[PDB]
């Protein structure tokens, strides 16, 4: 999260932070939808996902902390592993967390409107606060501006309507590396997850249009 502040702690307790093994390793967000099944983006899978929720500093153990080993990876059937379309995937925990304080679910509406550019939402994550900068210490959030789908046109696979555009290319406040799979929350619902963006971090990111996918996700629910 780049350009963004401190969240309240454990005001986002659905918060996932995905340490990624590989047959290297990476990091990626996501966010609890039910105590055992974790929402994310589906270019974060791979050999090993391990699962750490309730916490609001990721780099020291917390007495909050909930980690869970990702026993199932169900990506969607349709997603492309290089123009990250459909770029969703749904985790299944070994076990169930504890709903607490500090963990706690994502709730879905029972209607997904098609949301359309001019929208300000917020995305919170773990994920590099810059270009070359590690992964925040502390879960941060920052204010973005749904943006019109030609501030995309440089994205050579984006679809406006598969893709949010997110973020003011005249700013800095963004998504990065380490914050993909983390919501994009509207109005207190998340209508999108990240995907990716450029690598100098001049936004607008890609973000996965959560509407499309209620019925495939309302197999979990
Ligand atoms: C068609 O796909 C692409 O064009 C593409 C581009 C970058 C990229 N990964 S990235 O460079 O780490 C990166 S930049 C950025 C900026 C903003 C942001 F919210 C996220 C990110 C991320 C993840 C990948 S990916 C995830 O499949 O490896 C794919």
């Amino acid at each position: 999260i780049i350009g963004g502040t401190e969240s309240k702690p454990h005001s986002r307790p659905y918060m996932a932070y995905l340490e990624i093994v590989t047959s290297p390793s990476k990091f990626c967000g996501g966010f609890l939808i039910r105590r055992n099944f974790v929402l994310t983006a589906a270019h974060c899978a791979g050999r090993s996902i391990t699962v750490t929720l309730g916490a609001h500093n990721i780099t020291e153990e917390e007495d909050t902390w909930q980690k869970l080993e990702v026993i199932k990876q169900f990506r969607h059937p349709k997603y492309n592993t290089s123009t990250l379309h459909h770029d969703i995937m749904l985790l299944k925990l070994k076990e169930k967390a504890s709903l607490t304080l500090a963990v706690g679910t994502l709730p879905f509406p029972s209607q997904f409107n098609f949301v359309p550019p001019g929208r300000m939402c917020r995305v919170a994550g773990w994920g590099r606060t810059g270009v070359l900068k590690p992964g925040s210490d502390t879960l941060q959030e920052v204010k973005l501006r749904l943006m019109d789908p030609q501030a995309c046109s440089h994205f050579r696979d984006f679809d406006h309507n598969l893709q949010l555009c997110v973020g003011n290319p005249r700013k800095t406040k963004s998504a990065f590396k380490g914050d993909s799979g983390g919501p994009l929350l509207c109005a207190g619902v998340a209508q999108g997850i990240v995907s990716y963006g450029r690598s100098d971090a001049k936004p607008p990111a890609v973000f996965t249009r959560i509407s499309h996918y209620r019925p495939w996700i309302n197999q979990i629910l």
